[PDB]
């Protein structure tokens, strides 16, 4: 499974300023990044 492991709090950021360039919400947040 590629559940988004970090939390909502720490994934809901990335998007916030397009942060889903980078992998710590890339490879464990696949679900909220796009890539999984």
């Amino acid at each position: 499974a590629c559940k988004d492991v970090f939390p909502a709090a720490t994934c809901r950021h990335a998007k916030s300023v397009g942060n889903c360039s980078s992998e710590k919400y890339k490879r464990n947040c696949a679900i909220t990044c796009g890539a999984c």
